[PDB]
């Protein structure tokens, strides 16, 4: 009946203890594991907002060095234009100081030709020079430019002029005798002749012989 | 009496049973939410973990690469003054080649004019030379240079020597036949005169006259 | 007995009530806490899953950038080694070109020396035409080259041929009268004599003395 009633309250109220209990000692456990993620929530919260500063650092670090690095590029590409060029330019300076080492060569080689070819010249001019000195001098000291009488010059001729008694025999000068007078060109020269019956050379002079008047006498 | 308070005991102790399973209910529930926030947080610090080191790794390669970067910089800005050298270097030398052609250029021209001035003088001597050669020569083998008796040279001029016999009839020359001896010069040259008619010529012999009587 | 029963069950039904009324106040901070732990939880899971994608993004960067520095550096390298050939060859080319200027200086010097040595050559051959075309057409015009006869010239030399009686005394032209014939070179000249006492001149004609008779 109502022992019953209460001894049906009883058995219920000791289970009810005992869950309650189980109950509060879960719940305890719960407590303690939600605190446990709460610290765990603020730790995670401060290693990411930390994760998150140094990243935008990195960004900022590399975007910087992207513009540093394309600067970069483009002066190396300037620098290899540049340097291209100044292969180029190298290369033809060099060709056209060879071009001119080579006209240089030449112009050495025809100045030493000049040089030789005007010393044989200098060295003839004083041999002819000489040569006709020396000739034209001996022919000035020793030539005939002016005779005297009777020996006459007109235009590189000389002349002898002759008075009458002299005269040309042939290729020499001969003493001329017209007619016949008792003179004559015999025994070697210029003789007189006389009949030898009536002269005689006496001391050279002409003289009578001593018999011419012989027959008159007689 | 105790019939009302059994009855509200019993009141009571049912809706404790109905309370007590509703909150079983929710720390159950609250339990199982538990565990997958654990698991959730194991995950995370996993994960902040390795972005961590991720983060210290990229740290690393930045600084690294930025010393290299530096590096770079600097041999690009040396490497420039070489280059800007180097072509001022060529463009004095090129101006300088430029000048010694110029030079080479009128040496060439020169050369050229003393080639030409040299081959006309040599041309012209051999000219000199081959007409006084043959001038020369020529008054050589035909000047009159030595003369004999009775000519002779002196200072260039040429004399005739004369003896008594012999002189000058204005320029020419003559027979002496000094005072009157008979001889003289009539008839075109040398003749004998004598008395006509004390003598007479035979056979170009002086002959006494016949006709002396 | 039964009543005393009946007053522990009260005391306990009231101890039950309020620790029921405990915990359900302790599971509602529980659930409240939950919550906001799983809204926590979601932010950090959005914040790191952004962290992840930037440092991904961060790696890709750095390692195309560490590609064309390396690339760079190459090219540096190459251009370095190219820049001292370029040096190395302008200093090769400088003294080449300081070489031929000197030789181009030395040669300036031997062509103004041959200009004056041809131009000195010139005047002197000039004058040497000159002296001498004067000299030699003085000569040609005055010299004696041919002479007419008794004078003749052979071999450079003149002479004069002579007929019997005209001779040689010393270097002098003379009359040669051979023998003794009444001729002699006397009182300056050529005279005929005569014997005084049997002949004499008159007109410069020979006569007979007249004694010669008597």
């Amino acid at each position: 009946g109502l022992e019953s009633r209460v001894s049906a309250l009883e058995k219920t109220s000791q289970i009810h203890s005992d869950t309650i209990l189980r109950i509060t000692q879960g719940l305890d456990d719960a407590n303690k594991r939600i605190i446990a993620l709460e610290q765990s929530r603020d730790d995670l919260v401060a290693s990411v907002s930390d994760a998150q500063l140094a990243i935008s650092r990195l960004e900022s670090s590399i975007g910087a060095l992207q513009t540093v690095v394309n600067g970069l590029d483009s002066s190396v590409t300037q620098l290899g234009a540049r340097v291209g060029q100044l292969e180029t330019g190298l290369a033809e300076l060099r060709v056209d100081h060879d071009n001119l080492v080579a006209r240089v060569d030449t112009a050495e080689r025809n100045i030493g030709s000049l040089t030789t070819e005007l010393s044989t010249l200098t060295l003839r001019v004083t041999s002819i020079q000489a040569d006709f000195e020396s000739r034209i001098s001996t022919l000035e000291r020793t030539a005939v430019t002016s005779a005297g009488a009777p020996l006459s010059i007109r235009n590189n001729r000389m002349t002898m002029g002759l008075n009458d008694g002299l005269t040309l025999s042939g290729n020499n000068l001969a003493i001329r005798l017209p007619g016949n007078t008792g003179l004559n060109i015999q025994n070697g020269g210029l003789q007189f002749r006389f009949n030898t019956d009536q002269f005689q050379i006496v001391n050279n002079n002409l003289t009578l012989k001593t018999t011419v008047f012989d027959s008159i006498n007689s």
